[PDB]
């Protein structure tokens, strides 16, 4: 069993969201995350606790970024952070998913992240073990009270593409 | 027909390796512009697009600035990347763009696969808008961008392209 702290400079949730009913895909990410992983490879368990600052969104449009902070969408004044906690599941000898709960826009809903890749190595600078993952999830944003655009043909399905690296304490 | 890219819905996003599979860097370039031609009867069309290197966003300001330097893109020398290509149709629908990318002053062949294509009247502008999601992949060392190669970094770089163009 081991405890690791996410390296913010290599931990980001990226997303994909719909524009105009399939016209194109909005892609972007949140720049500021932090948290902790625990992993016990021999017991085939582990956990994640991660927090993302909503104000750190980047869409490519500074105007959209600022607009999404308002009460029409994230209401970042009331809910500055999103938080995910979950239990790591293994399939064979490697982690394969995290089953847990996301709190976004003040609302808590189930969310499972599938782990597409997992690697551990000695960190080229800090020396201690660093574990890294690529993971994916999807949710319907209206389940978190985020239904803007629904009345105009926008699809609520939101994809998450997660980069994370965590360094053993 | 001729269409101008709407910069606010046109972005090349990317995926790149970190430490030989440790994780995936994701980001995008925020500023692009250009033009599409489409003759859907004749089943042909073209793309001409330019992206500003200084518009890169990776989530890490330190990395964004390091990428500008002569160690990587050398934006003082080469501020823009430019892609031109010919649209191919798989019948009625565009399916790919076959062309050339100029990146870091080097021109190489690059094919973009079109995963989705839709045209519709634009809500606000009241002219036709066409939109695509497209993908491509290249090896960055083919453009002289080999940083990290000595240290196990993979050179395969994926492009995930969002584009919307409004009919003139
Ligand atoms: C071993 C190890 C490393 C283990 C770890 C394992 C692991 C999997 C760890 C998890 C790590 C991490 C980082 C997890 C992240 C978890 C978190 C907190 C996730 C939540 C992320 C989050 C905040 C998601 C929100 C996503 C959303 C809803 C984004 C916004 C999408 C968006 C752009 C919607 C469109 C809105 C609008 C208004 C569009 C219209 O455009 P507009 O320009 O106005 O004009 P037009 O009129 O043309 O439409
Ligand atoms: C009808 C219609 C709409 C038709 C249109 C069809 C169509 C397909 C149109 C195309 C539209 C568009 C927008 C096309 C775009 C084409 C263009 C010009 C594409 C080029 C984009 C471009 C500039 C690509 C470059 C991508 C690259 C190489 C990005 C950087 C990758 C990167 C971050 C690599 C990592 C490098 C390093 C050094 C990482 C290590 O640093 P770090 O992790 O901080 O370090 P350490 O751990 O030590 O701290």
């Amino acid at each position: 069993s081991a405890t690791y702290q996410f390296d913010p400079s290599h931990t980001y949730p990226s997303f994909e969201a719909d524009h105009f009913g399939g016209l194109s895909v909005w892609r972007g990410k949140f720049d500021k995350s932090s948290g902790t992983v625990t992993l016990d490879r021999a017991a085939k368990t582990g956990t994640v606790d991660v927090t993302t600052d909503i104000a750190s969104i980047h869409t490519g449009s500074a105007k959209l970024d600022e607009h999404l902070q308002t009460a029409e969408f994230f209401d970042a004044a009331k809910f500055p952070q999103a938080n995910y906690k979950g239990t790591i599941k293994f399939d064979g000898d490697k982690p394969v998913s995290v089953v847990g709960n996301l709190t976004l826009h003040g609302v808590t809903k189930p969310l499972t992240l599938k782990i597409d890749s997992f690697k551990c190595m000695p960190h080229p600078m800090l020396k201690r073990e660093v574990c890294g993952v690529d993971a994916v999830g999807e949710f319907s944003r209206d389940d978190f009270g985020l239904d803007y655009g629904k009345q105009y043909g926008f699809k609520m399905k939101t994809k998450l593409l997660i980069t994370a690296e965590a360094v053993k304490q």
